[PDB]
């Protein structure tokens, strides 16, 4: 399991998308996608348009993202979803 070698990827995630929480359920903008210095892991790094997250716009010596004290918030892929396909337009 390497860049796609065992188990398959269904890893789209580089910039400018959109994710909701599967916990908090609160929708996401995506800034910042790779692995992280703090912890040992791929991280995104997430920013609300509000104060309801526990970050300060990065963390440690690695920038992720830009906001207010406590505004976005830093979750794995496997962590966050997000929709994808198109359906009818109509509605």
């Amino acid at each position: 399991g390497s860049s796609g070698s065992s188990g398959e990827g269904t890893v789209k995630l580089h910039e400018g998308s959109q994710v909701l929480l599967t916990s908090s359920n609160e929708m996401a903008t995506v800034r910042y996608v790779g692995p992280t210095d703090f912890a040992s892991g791929i991280w995104l790094g997430l920013e609300l348009r509000s104060a309801k997250g526990k970050n300060d716009g990065a963390v440690g010596d690695k920038r992720y993202f830009t906001c207010k004290p406590n505004y976005g918030v830093l979750v794995r892929p496997s962590r966050v979803t997000y929709r994808g396909i198109s359906g009818p337009s109509s509605g």
